[PDB]
């Protein structure tokens, strides 16, 4: 007979009624309206039944329990449940976001572009295009790598074609009695008379080391990014020759044997 | 003797009885439909008898606590070490998680599809299947390889099959002595006459260096890859073939003695 | 002479000790039962009584700080403080629990099944069974090798016995005067001889490479995984006796000095 | 004048009161309780004041927040640090409760027993004993290994003890023109003329590869672990006597030169 | 025809309704605001219009679910999947913020500056700017390399330029028969000799050590960094010139042969 | 007029004031207490000073808030932000609270004492003390290694001292044609002349290996540790003086050459 | 007309705007105050107007939220997303949080003091000064390194300079046929002779192992730290001299021909 008991009982589970089925029919129109929409643009049969199924099954399981709650059922275990679960997703999908946040810096830092050959991590290549997750390169065998965005994030990011001058290095090595005077004036007469070589920059020409068997000559020449194999290959050839017809001669690994017996 | 007391404590008792037999009713149900889906399609005897057992306990412990809480004893320990063993699931189950959303973009992407020579993280073959938690690929020796898919997304993914065109590149070593214009026009006769190897893409013959023994010529040619092997396998003979004819020697590791006494 | 308040405070109190005397007396007979269905099944006395003691000492635990909040004592401290042990323990047991989860993947999607000759991150041997935490396998040595199932999942899972049909490779050196002819049609003649190699597959006999002192050449034979040792042993043999027949030498390591003084 | 108001606040400030003694003596009781528990026993005296100083400030400061919040002061920032405080704890704790862990487990799975050579992680020796958190092992040449339960449960548990049987390998280099039939015959009559050689099992007798500048046999016999150091020093000295009776001999390291000049 | 129980309905479901059409109407009005500050400053289409798409998400979700609250139905399942989310969003940007942060460091501290020369984990070049995520360095041979500040501040962080005075160091091989004193005082006049050398700072020239075939002097010269490659070079220069012209003779590998047979 | 409206409004005012000003003076006084306490015994000035300023600060704090919130100001954000500062300073100070557990550990379970020749993770030397953080030990060469325990605990942990006896272990590389027989009784012979070597232990005395020019002896023998270098270093030298006194040579790496030409 | 309805609703929304306009004017006069404080010590003007703007905008959004909530709409969802930023940006410094905690802790200890040559992971040099986040050596060859205080606190750190006594040690080669007796004794009477070898402690002098070509004599002794070099360089040179004098040669790598045909 009282006039709050019943009432207020009544009034719980009608609204707990009302709750739980306006819910369900919410997410049935939602999923609805998801799928039409995803199949109405690019996307994976199987992948996106996948995520919309857990989807609504989030949903419902969310009106369920706040229906259970209204109702006057504690829910915090499921709550928790649901928290773990949560954190147990988000760990998995660390990798994934990561990857995709690397790849969104990558794309606003610009660090490299399309057409510039890079060198990503050891790996050296032509980038072809950046995606969200992970680059597309091209190496010089022709071999097509794909890189995770977060190990290019990670390490270094060497750009060989930023800077239009590069440098060159030789290593020559001559017999221990052959002229020092000589040989550097040879390679420095090679070095002038290239036109490909920069001039303004530095020529060095010096003896580098006291080697086993060698004294190794360091000629380092500047030259555009554009010809460093060409003019690399042409100055190993000319010294070649000049040193063929001066009487310089490259030593092969040299020792002496003190014969007993 | 008052109205409100007893009242209440009597609907508390009865409610949290009710509760707690429609949980545990409910929860029979629930196990008994999710055995008999289990049981109607592919599943492990074990394994699904296992979870099922976990998820019928995890149910009816959710159903234990909420009427423990609605007779009115706290529950917060309970809910807090209930919490505490999600996470440590969590913990456990990140690796496994991991391998599946990798897998699945994998799949959503296709860097890589079944049939298609590549490289994942040092072992190259051909792959034969991509499932949800790792790919099957089968090496040249005839070895099947099983990769789980986050160490796939995790490092670079090269794919060899991918670009129709790929260069080979040989190592030609010739002795000091040999004349430079007569070995380049001889590799340069033994490339043109191929025909497997294309001609619009650069063909270098050039002098890559001056090693310790020899001098070893750079031979660069673009091909498709289904030829790849052929075509080197062709060309390393002839040259072998021409160099025996012509009369150049290919050089032995060399060395000079300084005999003494 | 306050009808509420200390009706209130009697009600408090005896329902606090009504709920630690039931607490405790429920915590005795569920260590009684659990030790009991324990001892009726395989277990170790030590550890079985160390478990008994935790889950009594938690169970006590959460009945007293249920009382004290009951009574009227805030708890919050206490239950962060259970909360932080419990993520330590979970943290502790994130290993184990990996490791299970693991070896529940592997017995579900079955990779390797016993009797499997098959290589776990650098370790090759016949595989005797798996259980639940690690798998046990035998190398061919006769060593028994225990490896983590956390440790097979990640990381690459090489199945030898998987493909029925392997495929061998031989390095053989001959010296530069050999006749390249005649070697490639005495070694197509020893293959072609062999029954125990399929000749379907391809059976490659090609010049691999020049080496420092000698040509390898590369031949490669398919055939049954159950003779593959076999195989190559009958057909080493067989090459090294037909290039002691035919004239054709292996040769040592090669080197020419140029004598001076 | 108020009936409630200070009613209410006397009965608050009483309680708060009564809470923080009874809680001040409790945990004096309880820390002579615990600290006569573990004079009792085996304990070190340091560590255990320290233990015992830290339950009673952990105790103590439960009561002080407890009688705060009775009191009406909000202590949610003290809550906030105390659980900061036991995730710092349990984040430092992880590792031995890892190895704890871990220990426990090794004790109920028995991968390996005491006097049992196995080899944990590069280390081999006899297995002395399992103790909680670590183990203790005794190298071959004597020196006493400590290893944590953490560091054995990952990675691989080789065990050379559990299998009463196994393989030795023997690699016998003998010169390229030596008879094959015969030295093959030679090792297999030496292997026959043994009596702890296992006879039943496989006793391999091949060439196995052509090395630089001998060929390798390969000699394979399994035998009880009892026996096999002095098998194999036994088989080896025969090896070296047969050969150098029959006028094979080991080869040493062979090259030729190709004077000049 | 109660006076609160239907008054209390209509409040709350109007003041629902203001709430939500309020967080709308202010939702749009700061996207508005937002997208017309970044489109008036420099950034990037594509990404700024998904950012305002997940702030605008972000907010119109705070006001759906406060809103539902408000009416009633419980939010806690919803807010711990946020919860998690956030972590999840969190973990993913952890590496970005974490060098953000080292910049942030880096910029304060300033442990290098633009046009010093520096060595940065392995990889050394001149600096030239600082970012806030990555810093970019020239390298010597000309190459740009982009480190994330991440990486630079875990690991070392040498410093060449800081310092004006660095030593340089040569290894000097003569003979066993050379007279040492001649050998000593020859690189101590070459050594006297140089005036771009320090001469307050030590300079040693002792003999270091007997090798195999050579005994190696070491001399130890201190000079402004802006001349250490030069000096250097003209010391080694002088050095060879004065050991040929005093007869000391650099030793080629040296063996002695015991002639058998 | 309302008697609780106005009333409890000043309650509230004048609780927060005197909850703030209470709250003030015993951080004073609890920072003069501390302070006066730590300035009594060792401390360093810097340090205290910026522990106690973190401290009162902490302190003040939760006072602010706590008044804050009685006021009737939401402080769960400020909460939330006090959580997040803690477990980032609980993660900072992972790794010291990590290195202070293992080193209670180490202290607890004594797996080296002072005077003690170890081997903790590469290093050799003896203990000097064990500390809280890090441990103190002596290389031979004198030099002084401080290990974080942490590093102690995770890896192994080898004791040379523990076990009074020691085996050591002779590699003897005799000429092919030198009579197995007479060297092994040689070598027998000089084993039992020495007395500190103990007899009741195997002394092994086989042919271990046929190597490339040397056929390798393998020696063992136990002894205690106290003279394990003496009893090498006298059994090497008598192994010396009695191979030069019988005739048996020790042979150097040996080659032979096939002439050519 | 209700008295309380009306009355509490102008009652929450006036305080909502007292509220808010405090709290904003405060945040205001607190930015001015920590500019001013900041601005009139040593600061950073970007990285200060950062921070300033960072700490205003949070203090703006606790006062925003706290004002909704008193209003009465929830901000739990802001509240669990303050919450995940601030976890992500306490992930983000912990490196650099436990940096400063390394830091603080190597200045309290003192392992390692300004002018004392140390070896911190790998690198060895003097320490100039041990900063808050890294500290400042200088090589040896003058090279300045910065090495963040984590990286020190984890793994060893090894002080040359601490124990003022260290030991060398020689390796000296000499021929097989050399005396034993006179090698001994002429480094006897070397080591004897010198003054500034410690006498008290061990000098060994003894046979160390029989190498392939030659015969290794370790010779230690001990000195102070402070002559360890002149020491070792003068005992090498008069080591040198000696058997020059006395005609014990110094072996060259020998090797003996079997020569054939």
């Amino acid at each position: 007979a009282n006039q709050a008991l019943l009432l207020s009982y009544a009034v719980n589970i009608v609204a707990a009624l009302a709750i739980i089925i306006v819910g369900l029919i919410i997410a049935r129109m939602i999923s609805n309206a998801v799928n039409r929409l995803m199949i109405s643009r690019k996307i994976d049969a199987t992948v996106a039944d996948f995520l919309s199924a857990l989807v609504r099954y989030g949903i419902i399981a969310f009106t369920l329990i706040a229906a259970l709650g209204r109702v006057g059922v504690q829910t915090a275990s499921v709550i928790a449940v649901l928290g773990a679960a949560g954190l147990a997703v988000g760990l998995a999908l660390q990798g994934s976001l990561s990857n995709l946040a690397a790849g969104v810096l990558l794309v606003m830092f610009r660090p490299f572009r399309a057409g510039e050959y890079v060198d990503l991590g050891g790996v050296a290549g032509t980038v072809l295009s950046v995606q969200i997750f992970s680059t597309t390169m091209r190496t010089a065998d022709g071999k097509i790598i794909v890189i995770p965005n977060g190990k290019i994030i990670a390490g270094n990011i060497i750009n060989f074609s930023r800077e239009p001058v590069r440098r060159n290095e030789f290593i020559i090595g001559v017999a221990y009695d052959s002229d020092i005077d000589q040989v550097k004036q040879i390679l420095t007469n090679i070095i002038q008379s290239e036109d490909r070589i920069l001039k303004d920059r530095e020529m060095t020409v010096r003896l580098n080391e006291l080697g086993a068997s060698s004294i190794n000559f360091v000629v380092r020449v500047w030259s555009n990014s554009g010809d460093l194999q060409n003019v690399y290959w042409d100055v190993l050839e000319r010294i070649k020759r000049e040193f063929d017809a001066a009487g310089i001669s490259f030593p092969y690994p040299q020792m002496d044997v003190n014969f007993k017996r």
